[PDB]
């Protein structure tokens, strides 16, 4: 499926561009609602306010947004503790997106899988392809690699039933550059029991077409939709054909 995505900061719709941020206004709910109206089955939100300060997690806004659409929303941003996870689920989010903590504290996160179930969690892994061609996990675009490959980390979580992995190619994140097809083709084939989501690099409908035969289950689209390159409807039509 197509997974429309919005980045929120103090209720302001934004997205990382390449790394800067641009303001797409302050009415996230009508946006999401129109995404859903066009047939989206899943939505993605990053709470950048919550990411910077867990105590400032935009729980009331998140509640509103979730309540305001009829589809599961996966929500990330500053998910550092078991309490963060529970708070977001309690607010009504369908899945909690675990990013840096998934790399940082795998044993702790495996316990979260045990408590919340694999359907409640998405592991968001940023990947750099190094000089050797290894898919290196990094916790962000501005930090060095963390010393673990995508495969090794995925393998870490398979024993607790890992089902959802969001994989961002760091080089293409928010660049409109076209996503990295080979990366997704390899991982998806290796772990067919996992539903991979691709993120970054979607600039036009052709980028979505490029992902079709790869095994990638979901395609995060943020920037392209905000900039009017194509619609959710067109993205879905392309994705499904």
């Amino acid at each position: 499926m197509i997974i429309p995505a919005l980045d929120l900061i103090g209720g302001t719709v934004v997205r990382v561009v390449r790394a800067r941020l641009r303001d797409y206004g302050n009415d996230p709910l009508p946006r999401l609602q129109d995404y859903a109206a066009q047939g989206a089955g899943v939505l993605h939100l990053v709470d950048l306010t919550g990411a910077k300060d867990p105590a400032k997690r935009q729980i009331p806004l998140i509640k509103t947004l979730v309540a305001g659409v009829n589809v599961p929303v996966q929500v990330g941003g500053g998910v550092r503790t078991e309490e963060d996870v529970a708070a977001l689920l309690k607010a009504g989010v369908a899945r909690v997106v675990l990013a840096s903590t998934a790399v940082k504290s795998p044993d702790v996160v495996k316990g979260w899988f045990e408590r919340f179930g694999a359907q409640a969690l998405v592991l968001a892994l940023d990947v750099r392809i190094d000089e050797h061609g290894t898919k290196q996990v990094a916790v962000s675009g501005w930090q060095e690699n963390s010393g673990v490959s995508l495969e090794q980390l995925v393998e870490t979580y398979l024993p607790v039933g890992l089902k959802h992995v969001l994989c961002t190619d760091i080089s293409r994140d928010g660049t409109l550059a076209g996503s990295d097809v080979s990366l997704y083709e390899e991982v998806c084939a290796r772990y067919p029991q996992i539903a991979f989501q691709s993120s970054g690099g979607i600039g036009d409908i052709d980028d979505i077409a490029a992902l079709r035969g790869t095994g990638v289950r979901g395609v995060i689209v943020g920037r392209a939709l905000l900039e009017g390159k194509f619609t959710v409807k067109e993205a879905i039509q392309c994705w499904q054909n």
